[PDB]
DNA sequence: GACCACGGCGCC
DNA sequence: GGGCGCCGTGGTC
């Protein structure tokens, strides 16, 4: 390689060492590039960030973020990382990617550009005759890296003072319970140590140990275990709530506020692109993809996510996309009809496996269809259905059958793909995204059967993902062409920011933009909500 | 302080 | 139970 004066030729391979992961808090320690066999090093990374029109290299989307925060647009472009993730969703980091395709991931912003190139090469080449895959990299992955980039920069408005209020009130409720339980033990004891509670519940108290842990195999103090001891002791209930409050506070009410960027007053997440096996996205430090919403407590927490004054929040959730995906995927004319007839799956499905005159008088039978559907999706075993839903391992066996009688192609599709899996060694989505599953031909019924569940769910997840992924890529442009922003994405639902003025004129659009991203043998339904905060946006 | 395994749990 | 990522507890360097 030959050392060259900073000014790099048009379209080189970037390379940069941050002072940490989160581009939003990091400091560009070093900036560099690599074209041909010449290494260009910026004596000053910040300024140099000006001589580039795009980010072409690993974690491209990342340097695009910092650039974005410094006022510079600098969009994210080509990126090996993205290509490997498509060839092998197992490929999730630069370290391993290089350590797998020729190169040592180093700490030099220059050795990195020199790694990227040779990597993009080795990789782009490897893409010989991979139409589908390549369609995803060009039509979805590369473009999306940008949408995310803006997503990260934009950040999210969070009502800190509020969350602070919660923290102190909660802190109290927690304490009242800590006292109650501590008494119920005739002596206090750290309540966060599952170990101490084991010795307290099972040993000290004569409570029946229902199960053990996987790794070490101790007596599990799990929620299921305890719920299963609801009746037994009263201390169980109270301990359950304490676990609730503690989770919510510790993981949300407390850590959130401090993560507010001082230069924005907004929460800046990290939406990782190549980190999932199904092609799903995932968010890091902080993860705003698990913001509570079920308990009263978690709902109040959701409130704390408001929008820039004079604006509003737009929440759009794809109505059960995985089932519909399956529908299109499977072919069960009987299932698809249910979705097309604009009928309530859990209601009609229920009205089928029971041969019940119409959809009448089945209050508990609808609680059923849900699990069967959300069961078949990842193959829930009849036993787990008995435990879960109240039924015997004689009815759980029949339900699975009565259900398939109605939806044959599902079963078929399951076995089809499964088979195909072992022959090929991987499974894919509607667009061609594949996930290798080696243990399909494993002798251990235990491991194999698991391999199957993993192996067969991937398509109805990866696909559903690609769907949204596409949508997100389609939408954003018209977004900016409207002055609105894309805040968060949660696998099958989105959250946007529009000004009170156009706010409602945006929903209508985003909806129809998603609903038809890639029409299927069924219609993609989408619910929408608008409000000053996440909870009220009717998410 | 930086960082690991593990049980436990929040969202999809 | 399919897919993620954060959190104390306990314990290492």
């Amino acid at each position: 390689l030959e050392e060259a004066p900073w000014p790099p030729p048009e379209g080189a391979f970037v390379g940069f060492v941050l002072s940490r992961k989160e581009p939003m808090w990091a400091d560009l320690l070093a900036l560099a590039a690599a074209r041909g066999g010449r290494v260009h090093r910026a004596p000053e990374p910040y300024k140099a960030l000006r001589d580039l029109k795009e980010a072409r290299g690993l974690l491209a989307k990342d340097l695009s973020v910092l650039a974005l925060r410094e006022g510079l647009g600098l969009p994210p472009g080509d990126d090996p990382m993205l290509l490997a993730y498509l060839l092998d969703p197992s490929n999730t980091t630069p370290e391993g990617v290089a350590r797998r395709y020729g190169g040592e991931w180093t700490e030099e912003a220059g050795e990195r550009a020199a790694l990227s190139e040779r990597l993009f090469a080795n990789l782009w080449g490897r893409l010989e005759g991979e139409e589908r895959l390549l369609w995803l990299y060009r039509e979805v992955e590369r473009p999306l890296s940008a949408v995310l980039a803006h997503m990260e920069a934009t950040g999210v408005r969070l009502d800190v003072a509020y969350l602070r209020a919660l923290s102190l009130e909660v802190a109290e409720e927690i304490a009242r319970l800590e006292a109650e339980v501590f008494r119920l033990a005739g002596h206090p004891f750290n309540l966060n140590s599952r170990d101490q509670l084991e010795r307290v519940l099972f040993d000290e108290l004569g409570l029946p140990a229902i199960g053990k842990t996987e790794k070490t195999g101790k007596r599990s103090t799990s929620a299921a275990v305890l719920e299963a001891l609801r009746e037994a002791h009263p201390i169980v209930e109270k301990i359950l709530q304490y676990r609730e409050l503690t989770k919510l506070k510790s993981t949300y009410i407390d850590p959130l506020p401090d993560l507010i960027h001082p230069r924005t007053g907004r929460l800046h997440t990290r939406f990782n692109q190549t980190a999932t096996a199904t092609g799903r996205l995932s968010s890091s430090d902080p993860n705003l993809q698990n913001i509570p919403v079920r308990t009263p407590l978690g709902q109040r927490i959701r409130r704390a996510f408001i929008a820039e004054e004079g604006w509003l929040l737009v929440a759009l959730d794809y109505s059960q996309i995985e089932l519909r995906v399956l529908a299109h995927l499977s072919g069960d004319e009987n299932l698809i009809r249910v979705f097309q007839e604009g009928r309530d799956i859990h209601t009609e499905t229920a009205s089928w496996m029971f041969g019940v005159p119409r959809e009448a008088v089945d209050p508990l039978m609808r609680r059923a269809a849900k699990t069967i559907n959300f069961g078949v999706l990842y193959g829930m075993s009849a036993h787990r259905l008995s435990q879960e839903l109240a039924i015997p391992y004689e009815e759980a066996q029949a339900f699975i059958e009565r259900y398939f009688q109605s939806f044959p192609k599902v079963r078929a599709w399951i076995e089809k793909t499964l088979e195909e899996g072992r022959r090929r060694g991987y499974v894919e989505t509607l667009f061609g995204r594949r996930r290798y599953v080696p243990d399909l031909e494993a002798r251990v019924k235990s491991v194999r059967e698991a391999a199957e569940r993993m192996a067969f769910n991937m398509p109805v997840q990866g696909t559903a993902a690609d769907l949204m992924k596409l949508a997100m890529v389609k939408l954003f442009p018209r977004l900016e062409e409207m002055g609105a922003r894309m805040l968060l994405q949660v696998h099958d639902e989105l959250v946007l920011e529009a000004p009170k003025e156009r706010a409602e004129a945006v929903a209508r659009l985003a909806k129809e933009v998603m609903e038809g991203v890639y029409p299927l043998a069924v219609p993609l339904e989408v619910e929408v909500g608008i409000g000053e905060d996440w909870l009220s946006a009717k998410e």
